[PDB]
Parts: C-alpha cells; sequence; structure tokens
C-alpha cells in the first residue's frame, strides 16, 4: 500500500529467509530487515552473490558452489540449493536409497522430502555451503 502505514509489502523471500534459518541453524544472529537493508536494498530479494555476502556479514561462513546431486550427499548439510527463479530451499539430507531428498520448504517454514525426479527437476547444480565457526561440519542433527 501507500498511505504511511505499510508503504511497501514485506514481500516475503525464500532466500533471506533460507539465511535466517541457516543463520539460526548455526545459531548466528540474522536482522532480515538489516540483511534486506544492506543486500536486498533493491528489494526485489537477496541476490546470489548478495545473499552469501549476506551470511557473511553474519560472521557465518558460506560458499556458492557447482555441485552435483551425488555431491549433495557429502556436501556441507543442511546445504542451499540456490534457485534463479528464486524458489530456493534447504536440503538436510539425501535419501540415495530411495531417491529422495529432504528439504526445507521456505514457503511453508517446513521440512520436505522430495524425490530424485522432483529435486532434479528443481535444481540447478549450484549450492550454497553453509558453515558456522562454532558449527564447521554441517552434521547438527546427528
Amino acid at each position: 500500500g501507500a498511505m504511511a502505514n505499510s508503504d511497501s509489502c514485506h514481500k516475503i523471500d525464500y532466500g533471506l529467509y533460507a539465511l535466517e534459518i541457516l543463520a539460526q541453524y548455526h545459531n548466528v544472529s540474522v536482522n532480515p530487515e538489516e540483511i534486506k537493508h544492506r543486500f536486498d536494498t533493491d528489494g526485489t530479494g537477496l541476490g546470489l552473490t548478495s545473499w552469501l555476502l549476506a551470511a557473511k556479514s553474519l560472521e557465518l561462513k558460506v560458499k556458492q558452489v557447482k555441485k552435483t546431486i551425488d555431491r549433495l550427499n557429502f556436501i556441507s548439510l543442511p546445504a542451499l540449493v540456490w534457485r534463479e527463479d528464486g524458489r530456493h530451499f534447504i536440503l538436510t539430507k539425501v535419501s540415495k536409497e530411495a531417491n529422495r531428498y529432504l528439504i526445507f520448504d521456505l514457503e511453508q517454514r517446513n521440512p520436505r522430502v522430495l524425490e530424485q525426479s522432483e529435486f532434479e527437476a528443481l535444481y540447478q547444480g549450484h549450492i550454497i555451503l553453509i558453515a558456522s565457526r562454532s558449527s564447521v561440519a554441517g552434521k547438527l542433527a546427528k
């Protein structure tokens, strides 16, 4: 709206959200308001590079790299599968035995288990690996 009350609808951003989840997953601070203020200055969502820097600014380690689904089982989970369409999601586990993939839906704020055909249909090859000074292993949910 525009009447000195809302100005601009807080259009949710899966990217920023994922950052929050990952930031919170690592127990690292994250101010989406400030994040968007620093990286989403455009107000159109956190960019790949802007998002990566968003996590770094939080004293949180992150790095986008082109990996293969077969590698996601060895990458730093939970990992963030960057989606050029903005419909990203956080990979937390992969059931190669069943070809399924456990991801965190940034829309519903809940985990989900996709099928290879599904994950493959969504995966692009570029994933963002996150790490924290205190958590540089990823496997926090032993």
